[PDB]
């Protein structure tokens, strides 16, 4: 693999997908999903221009984070995008800049209470289980309003929007409709809540549908770093 080459290609596809549907490419944030890839591979991405990285497992994330802190690398943004058990919340709160997987209030409160006061608030997204009946992550859409309100008062967090890991679909129509469900909910949150600007939605194979539907952040793993 040439990570630098993949980055530019993915970025071209992102830019193509945004322009094709009348969006500025500036609206879509590329989040490089570096789970199960060595810090050397992240380094190749960092050198090529990538600054935003997503990790699914806490210790693996912190190692990579501590590592690039020691090298002195600036302007990085680390998103934790895997499920978050209670006993591993302290590590996420101390080292990450974003968490995409808030799906119950006890975990949000722990993250709030373990977040060092010198750090800016942890940017958090509420995860919706929009279409996956084999998953236990994410709330139902009916729960969004209540959970968003509870989480919105936590002063060491900053509620920024919604995330969803849709059940896998092959039909492009279903990818788009499911993503549109999320964008509608995102839209509705934004009419009421301050600084709702992030809809984390779309991976390597449903990128186009997700961007057409209104996603602001795609989470690309395979098309950048190869397979896992
Ligand atoms: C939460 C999350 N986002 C993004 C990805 C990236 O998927 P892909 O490799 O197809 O780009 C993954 C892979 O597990 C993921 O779990």
């Amino acid at each position: 693999n040439d990570i630098a080459h993949n980055l530019a290609q993915v970025r071209d596809k992102i830019s193509a997908a945004a322009t094709r549907c009348g969006r500025s490419p500036e609206e879509i944030t590329l989040l490089a999903v570096s789970k199960t890839k060595p810090a050397s591979a992240i380094a190749e991405a960092i050198d090529a221009g990538q600054r935003q990285f997503g990790e699914n497992y806490v210790q693996e994330g912190v190692d990579k984070i501590r590592h690039f802190q020691e090298l002195g690398v600036t302007g990085l943004e680390w998103h934790f995008i895997g499920p978050l058990q209670s006993n591993k919340s302290r590590l996420v709160a101390e080292h990450f800049d974003w968490c995409h997987t808030i799906d119950r209030l006890r975990i949000a409160t722990r993250l709030n209470d373990q977040r060092p006061a010198e750090l800016p608030p942890l940017n958090v997204l509420i995860q919706i289980n929009i279409s996956d009946e084999n998953s236990k992550s994410g709330i139902q859409l009916a729960e969004l309003d209540e959970l968003a309100a509870a989480v919105a008062e936590l002063p060491r967090l900053r509620l920024r929007g919604l995330m969803a890991i849709p059940a896998p679909e092959s039909e492009y129509v279903r990818q788009f409709e499911v993503a549109r469900q999320m964008a509608v909910a995102f839209a509705g949150l934004k009419t009421r809540y301050p600084h709702i600007d992030t809809l984390s939605l779309g991976m390597s194979d449903d990128m186009e549908a997700a961007i057409a539907a209104g996603s602001t952040m795609v989470r690309i793993g395979t098309a950048i770093f190869g397979a896992r």
